[PDB]
């Protein structure tokens, strides 16, 4: 689809078999989701944003469907203000910026 | 143009008579720029992201050119680690997300 930006580009995602709403975020290198349960192993990591750094759990090679498009990649879980889909997954679904 | 997301979507902007690099950021409601001593009145504001909130100065009706596309709107100035062009201006230059 072509998504205009008068509203937040929020979309439905499927991860761990569960539906969620997430923000398509071209300013995020990484995908960061709010606290949730995911199966498999994870590693503790740090990630920094506009206000400083937070502790996240890093899940690698996670299946996630974004607005009907499949991706498999790294998902960070932690106290982010909102679920964000970052460039690591936006590239996989073929998302580009156009003006 | 079309911008892929293999790397950060950095572009040159002109604001306050200065050229700077800034992210085209679909996840930013507002535009947030590195500390700069703009003239005119402003209003205090706090904006939150990963890590928490930062204090910024809100300037209204600021002229800003993004890849040769002119815009005018609100710009927030403060200790951000990166310049981000938010949806308030991305809509003015006709920017969409496409996949
Ligand atoms: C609330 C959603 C999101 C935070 C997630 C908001 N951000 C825009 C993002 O694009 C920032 C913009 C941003 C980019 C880089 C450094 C600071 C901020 N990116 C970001 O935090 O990404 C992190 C996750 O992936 C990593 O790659 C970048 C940092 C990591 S922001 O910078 O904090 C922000 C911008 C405008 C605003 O107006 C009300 C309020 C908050």
């Amino acid at each position: 689809p072509q998504i205009t930006l008068w509203k937040r580009p929020l979309v439905t995602i499927k991860i761990g078999g569960q539906l969620k709403e997430a923000l398509l975020d071209t300013g995020a290198d990484d995908t960061v989701l709010e606290e949730m349960n995911l199966p498999g192993r994870w590693k503790p990591k740090m990630i920094g944003g506009i206000g400083g750094f937070i502790k996240v759990r890093q899940y690698d090679q996670i299946l996630i469907e974004i607005c009907g498009h499949k991706a498999i990649g790294t998902v960070l879980v932690g106290p982010t203000p909102v679920n964000v889909i970052g460039r690591n997954l936006l590239t996989q679904i073929g998302c580009t910026l156009n003006f």
